[PDB]
């Protein structure tokens, strides 16, 4: 399924899992660590690690139940990805990094800044996070039923776990009728590359609410131990539906970021109300300037 | 309170009918030829709660007030406490007891259980529905609008869970008030006391655990409920507001919720009327009596 | 003709009438002269009423006999989201009171007679006579049973199937992948619904009642042991063939021999007079595969009450 | 606040998220050995095993997260938790292949270290009288938790409460002595026990609740195993009464268990001593540590 990509590809032993990954840079600049969001693999960044190249070792990585890294049924958690990702850390980089993360990705970023080994990060970039919107039952604002969880209904239900259904003329059909926006965003004629490579159990374990059972965000936020850079992109309200148009609301970013600071780490939140979900792809070049200017200031 | 030997005289006298899983406990007052009117307390609240309102609504109705399972002298049922069974119980308390057309009037969970009546009931049973400051969408753990349990009364219902436990098996009021005099939850701040009020003594805290934990209405979410009401309904909505510490809804329900579920019972085509008194209390038919009497009075009386 | 567009039904030997209770409407049959003793025949999950044709006519010569169609089957209303033994079972109380108005002697089959002895227990006063439940899944339906397997070592398997390729109010329909699914599975029972199409039974099956099974919600409110312990009549609990699949240590069988036991030993705590009938070489839905067999089981349990 | 003496001094490390205690025997010319408690069991669980271990291994007993002197960590206690702080006290402590031996859930956690642990970081594991699908709440195979241990985390749960909010020890004792379930009826005391004490009471909730294994059915764990496992089963039977197990797991759980881990490919070494008690590292050291040494010998 797997298509030619502008850098070459390799795979790494997590232990449970191989993770496939991309390298760019000089290796002796400074280490970028690079999450796709849902539903995306590593070649997401393309545009951004080029840019990001000239200064960083960049490192962009398929999550488990992504692109070419490993399909592992009923174990997808928070914890999981997290944990993954320390090992990546541990036995390929080898150095501190900086990690920058986009939707779930960004909400895995903080999980590292709180969780990660000790001494592993310097700083992480949440791009547009659904902090709070990616729960069932959060602590502050709207759930994920009343966020993306509709698109994550479609994808279970049509696509089920791993493509055990596959009907996507089903999932067009649906999504097409959907009162959500996103959900009709999504509808194509063929299979876009990124689904391809993508186990809808995803899906099922967001709109459950199980992928983050044991790993609520308010503790997590409030135990955050390195700097951190939050981009706030497009949000809204569906007047029809009253549901959250993007990725976190208003009062969910200041909630995050007033635990944060309780947890005694400074915070850059730029709110970016033009920008689009994966910033780091409709505009590479603001992306790489935001990220560049933070990451100057560390250390 | 556990060996439930708490029962306490009251303004009127008390009956008893087998409903086959339950006994169900209640009150009446009134000329039996008087249009008949149903009233559905509140969670932790027993019959009693309407006394007061009871002797000004039996000057012009038949009155009936019930404890519902779980609460006063009706049956302590453990592991069976849903929406559908309070509601059903309701359903046979109507077809055995009161054997007319009904108006009902519930508060907070009374006036949900009083919603599920309007689109649930067998057919004919009901002429109308006053939900008094009902928590549409608030008391749910995933509500399709607006905020869970958890950022409302969740806080309050997870002290009665823990520290006073199913059928009262804990019973550590000390700790509770403890816990609750420390809780960021004004409404936990409430119930701190010397003694145990009688309201609680009477009741079972499994309530409280199946509200706090999702399980209640689980099988019955307020979307469909609301969107299949058959009645004319009455809701009130008293005071809300946000606790600017927490962002977590003060009140039985937000603007939000209040809006949504109006729409939803519009597209279900009954003529609901909104009556929004943001200076009331939650338990308007206790504290201002004649108020809640005078309202209800009205909206019944353009009924038929 | 789609079952989601609910357009399969056909006819059938007996009459169809569809009463108001309120929230749902409830398709039912009627047969038999209305003076005598009155009957209801609950069906099994993906069972319409005429799951009980044959049966229906040997009874009608002695019993008003009715037999309904449950919400999520046949032409009953179908309810997304509100699935649960509580409602069925207040459903068929609803019945009794509107339809029937008057005792009634009930069987159930299978899901069907896990509502039987739900009625035994949570029903109006003075509904019932006494109940038979025709190999009832007595907690092997339960995701987490006091006693024995979970419904996950029993009917789970299909249950799945028909979740994801089926899906809520045939809503994916899939039929041939749930059939290639099937065809590889290690349940036998699942393999058995492989067919070159959709037999009219599951065409008429909201296939969410699988859903609420394999996710333990449809009894989350209502524990078999409170339920078997607070029966209220007579009952009489048939227990057909059963066994366990020695590849993978699941339940063949509607419930185990220890999950009989422990119900049966339930059921006589509550005081009630409890008849128990292993007949280990009948099929699942004696009713069809042995019309006379059950109807002599039936008549002579219904004449003691 | 409730720590006593014990015959081995104690040491911690901060392993990102928590801080781990734990204590040291023998000698680093020796091989390293990884011992991990019970439920409600610290590292002195095994102090007598410990001295006799120490003649020819260098033994680390630990304490998880949630346990004597390790950080309580509230609504953060999963199965892949406990591992991935067991994966960072190896890497960040011992530093060294282990031989990893844990009793009761000790041993569901040394199962999840030999399948999911980081690569070659482990020797061989003794599951010393595992719950394997006893401890689940909707099991594969056999007995639910429910049918087993459960009614003692009731208890626990409903009278000592998440880190011991309730704390109700007369009332423990009064529902204990009346449980049907004879463990339940075996953990009455006078006062509370010093492992008690140092036990964080969430933990039987989540056992309870099924949470803690939500996300790592079993069935796939022991279907993953990747080292050489020595499986201790203990006493084992039914309670006529109830139809309850007593015992970590069936004869039938075992004999499934088997048969997954040697699908894995690994050599399953299998010991049933009926007559021996649960914490047989407690009850009979010697008879525990030479079947742990004529097996880690072989290694």
């Amino acid at each position: 399924v797997h298509v030619p990509h502008a850098y070459p590809e390799q795979q790494v032993d997590l232990g449970e899992i191989t993770m496939n990954y991309a390298e760019a840079g000089d290796p002796d600049r400074p280490a970028v660590l690079l999450i796709p969001e849902q539903t995306g693999s590593w070649w997401s960044y393309e545009e951004a690690m080029g840019l990001l190249s000239e200064h960083f070792h960049v490192y962009a990585v398929d999550l488990r139940g992504q692109g070419r890294s490993s399909w592992t049924p009923k174990r997808y958690s928070l914890d999981n990805f997290g944990n993954d990702l320390v090992r990546f850390i541990a036995l390929v980089v080898k150095r501190p990094v900086v990690v920058a993360g986009n939707s779930s990705g960004g909400v895995l970023a903080a999980w590292l800044s709180a969780y990660s080994m000790p001494g592993q990060l310097r700083g992480v970039l949440c791009e547009d996070p659904p902090f709070f919107a990616s729960e069932l039952v959060p602590a502050h604002g709207h759930s994920v039923r009343q966020g993306a969880g509709p698109v994550f209904e479609l994808f279970r239900t049509y696509l089920g776990d791993q493509w055990s259904v596959g009907d996507w003329e089903g999932f067009c059909r649906a999504a097409g009728a959907s009162a959500s926006p996103m959900a009709r965003s999504f509808v194509a004629d063929g299979i876009p590359q990124h689904l391809q490579e993508y186990d809808p159990e995803w899906a099922r374990v967001f709109y459950e609410g199980t992928v983050g059972l044991s790993c609520p965000h308010e503790r997590m936020l409030g135990q955050v131990k390195t700097p951190v850079l939050l981009t706030h992109h497009m949000r809204g309200i569906d007047p029809e539906t009253g549901n959250l148009l993007g990725a976190l609301s208003d009062e969910q970013a200041l909630r995050a970021r007033r635990l944060m600071d309780s947890a005694g780490v400074t915070v850059d939140y730029e709110s970016v109300p033009d920008a689009s979900h994966m910033m780091h792809q409709s505009a590479p070049a603001r992306y790489v300037e935001i990220f560049t200017r933070w990451a100057a200031a560390l250390a």
